């Protein structure tokens, strides 16, 4: 039917900063649990709450605090922010204490030293080599999302509108091309004949994860908040 | 308690169409076991839950893993043909029977590589204070970095007079990738400018790399990336 949620889903803060994490536990569910997990790293457990009382604490940092409400849903309250809390923060709900837990899909915080560092990608779309073509009769479009910092990007291909998977090929990890700018590339593969029907529509469509309405930013450039990049083609006859 | 589940093994690097086994040992007593997949940066994937070895539950569980509970509870993830979208953090979980509370596992990092010949471990760098900063600050901070490594198996940690230390260190949360085969990591350890002035105070950057298996196969030419224990250390000093 539906699972626990939770907002935001990607947050970016300056050292120093605070925020607020947020968790809707299924509905029917009185037991609300908080992780905090390093990237790549095991599970951490934080805290359990259940029936708005405290049940359980693990290693939850003095600067946290959390507290669940009337209708079950808990809060992080997370302050005076460091580089080292930068993690996935998941919380999961059971219908009681000592019961089966279901997960939130987590929260991605990163905390940066200078928000100025802050800069969408721009990406660009590489139509097929003409020597890729008469060689092999595949065709294939590179993808480059670059000048990013920092790296929360979602990359996505669309062909005549819809997403498509098959022939895709993504960098698994982006990587710094300088101390603030990310790069990732990806190629879509295609049949020679697909790629050269003129009608065809290609879009490599990006998501960047930035700053939100709610972070100053200073007068000068635009704002660096969440938003999407993309570059298309068409497909070309011989 | 008295312990929690355990998992094997801890890490471990893989060639594209290859298969491996992940397994888990639940808590004394446990007898229901589920396993979930984690990219990394994302979300637990639930894949299957066996009950007094009873398949249950099953959620998108590729065709390629097959999954058993055996007669001690304990379970073994059997992989094949692995992908490289394959990589990522296995964990297992245990509750006494289905519905209850589950504990986790350590988890298993399992990475899968087109080519074993990329691996490498890192090189470790220990850099003394800057005699601006001891003589401005009255802090001594010794920086680590370890790099050149691939993949992202690495883990630092900071002795003092033999003993690990927790206070005054700073470690970079996550390593970043420099290029498509080699990642970055850098610690601090700061501590007072008189504790640094001692030349019998031993300070050592301690970084564990874990690679290649005794038993996979290398090429003849330079040393195989297995894993293995590399620091770098300095002792305090004297007025300069």
């Amino acid at each position: 039917d539906s699972g626990v949620v939770q907002s935001p889903r990607h947050i970016i803060k300056e050292k120093g900063g605070r925020s607020v994490l947020t968790c809707i536990p299924i509905s029917g569910h009185s037991n609300v649990v908080w992780y905090q997990q390093t990237l790549g790293k095991e599970l951490k457990f934080l805290i359990q709450h259940y029936e708005k009382v405290e049940r359980d604490k693990g290693f939850l940092p003095s600067r946290f605090s959390v507290q669940q409400f009337d209708d079950y849903h808990s809060e992080m309250n997370m302050s005076a922010l460091e580089l080292e809390d930068s993690a996935m923060y998941f919380c999961a709900s059971s219908l009681r204490w000592g019961d089966e837990q279901y997960f939130g899909p987590g929260t991605r915080l990163t905390v940066l030293e200078d928000l100025r560092n802050v800069t969408p990608p721009k990406v660009s779309l590489f139509e097929p080599s003409k020597a890729e073509i008469a060689n092999k009769q595949k065709a294939t479009l590179v993808c480059l999302a670059r000048g990013f910092f920092p790296d929360h990007v979602e990359l996505s291909w669309w062909v005549n509108g819809k997403e498509v998977h098959s022939g895709v090929s993504t960098d698994p990890q982006a990587y710094k091309e300088s101390n603030y700018s990310y790069s990732l590339s990806s190629r879509l593969r295609v049949s020679a004949t697909f790629w050269h029907n003129p009608r065809n529509h290609f879009r490599c469509q990006v998501q960047f994860h930035g700053l939100s309405e709610e972070d100053k930013w200073p007068e000068g450039s635009p704002k660096p908040v969440t938003q999407n990049i993309s570059a298309e083609a068409w497909g070309r006859a011989d």
